[PDB]
């Protein structure tokens, strides 16, 4: 298992990264410092996570300390939904660069295919509670992303939460200049995503699996919800390999040629989650894990089901 995967822009992306959604601003600086100290070279960020400044403090300290060189890091962020307007894309990227204290991103993603009305609110609502959409065509947003490559702000561009028809729309864009390098999507044994993954891979688009542990800290979690980390079948596979359930859950997407971005702010877990390059799940193990699919989606964007570009009505 090589540590990096080749992207269609010619750059190599570390297959393991640190997630930062929900990482409290008072804990994420140390989390990122620890991650870099124990070998992580890829950090997954977003403006909407409200902690890019604090992530940036950690990156900057580790660069200053010469623990790692900038070229060895792979920093990813994402364009929020309220910045899909073509004229707002560059400023959104620049704000993220300023907070992260970087002069380029390795990868910048359209966070969701749904554009919202611009403004200070991340989820602008009408008086009846519906999200207020943007009229900006995703193809125009893509053209604005391509400009960021040409102006040196980002090395690669990609998409997130795009269904196969939405990916296809980008791939079929008249005058397409740069293909998406990555589609970042939810993926774990309860939402195995075989159809979308095969589609993306067949087009040379690398898939990043998010919420690989089932996002047990998602704010809308219910006590009775399924729990990957507590699934006795997955526990048994872990025990067979003398690994933790989390380690199996992280190794699983790696062996499907995916990138994976588990989140933790706990130093012991950040280290545990990185120790996944010393064992191999069997083909049987892999198929068995795939068999647990229930089409259970922890990030379903229920707030936006009425939006014309809501991605999850389609089968895949
Ligand atoms: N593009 C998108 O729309 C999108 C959506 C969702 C997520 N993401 C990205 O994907 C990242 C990962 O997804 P996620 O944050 O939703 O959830 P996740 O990585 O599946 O799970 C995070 C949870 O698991 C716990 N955890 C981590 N390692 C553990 C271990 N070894 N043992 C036991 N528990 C462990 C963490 O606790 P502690 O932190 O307390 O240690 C936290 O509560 C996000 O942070 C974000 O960067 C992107
Ligand atoms: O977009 C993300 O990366 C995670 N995330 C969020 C991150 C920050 C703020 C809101 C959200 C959110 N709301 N719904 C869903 S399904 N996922 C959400
Ligand atoms: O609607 C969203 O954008 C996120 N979200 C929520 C946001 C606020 C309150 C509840 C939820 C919720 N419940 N289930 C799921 S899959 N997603 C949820």
């Amino acid at each position: 298992m090589a540590s990096r995967i080749l992207l269609n822009n010619g750059a190599k992306m570390p297959i393991l990264g640190l997630g930062t959604w929900k990482s409290p601003p008072g804990q994420v600086t140390e989390a990122v410092k620890v991650a870099i100290d124990v070998g992580y070279r890829h950090i997954d960020c977003a403006h909407v996570y409200q902690n890019e400044n604090e992530v940036g403090v950690a990156i900057q300290e580790k660069l200053r300390e010469q623990v790692v060189k900038r070229e060895e890091l792979f920093i990813v962020s994402k364009l929020w939904c309220t910045y899909h307007e073509k004229g707002l894309v560059k400023g959104a990227c620049q704000k993220t660069l300023s907070d992260l204290k970087l002069d380029y991103l390795d990868l910048y993603l359209i966070h969701w295919p749904t554009g919202f009305k611009p403004g200070k609110e991340f989820f602008p609502l009408d008086e009846s509670g519906n999200v207020v959409p943007s009229d900006t065509n995703i193809l125009d947003t893509w053209a604005a992303m391509e400009e960021l490559v040409d102006e040196g702000l980002v090395k690669a561009i990609g998409i997130s939460n795009f269904n196969h028809l939405q990916v296809e729309m980008i791939l079929n864009k008249p005058g397409l200049k740069y293909k998406p390098a990555v589609n970042q999507i939810e993926c774990h044994p309860y939402l195995t995503q075989e159809k979308l993954i095969q589609y993306c891979q067949s087009k040379g688009i690398v898939v990043t699996a998010y919420s690989p542990l089932g996002s047990p800290d998602r704010p809308w979690a219910k006590p009775e919800d399924p729990s990957l980390l507590e699934d006795p079948r997955i526990k048994a596979i872990a025990a067979k390999h003398n690994k933790t359930t989390a380690q199996v859950l992280i190794r699983f997407p790696m062996q499907r040629n995916l990138v994976v971005i588990p989140k933790s702010v706990t130093p012991e877990r950040i280290a545990e989650n990185f120790k996944v390059f010393d064992f191999e799940l069997s083909s049987q193990d892999m198929t068995t894990l795939l068999s647990y699919n229930r089409n259970w989606r922890v990030c379903a964007l229920l707030s936006c089901t009425s939006h014309k570009d809501y991605p999850f009505h389609e089968e895949f």
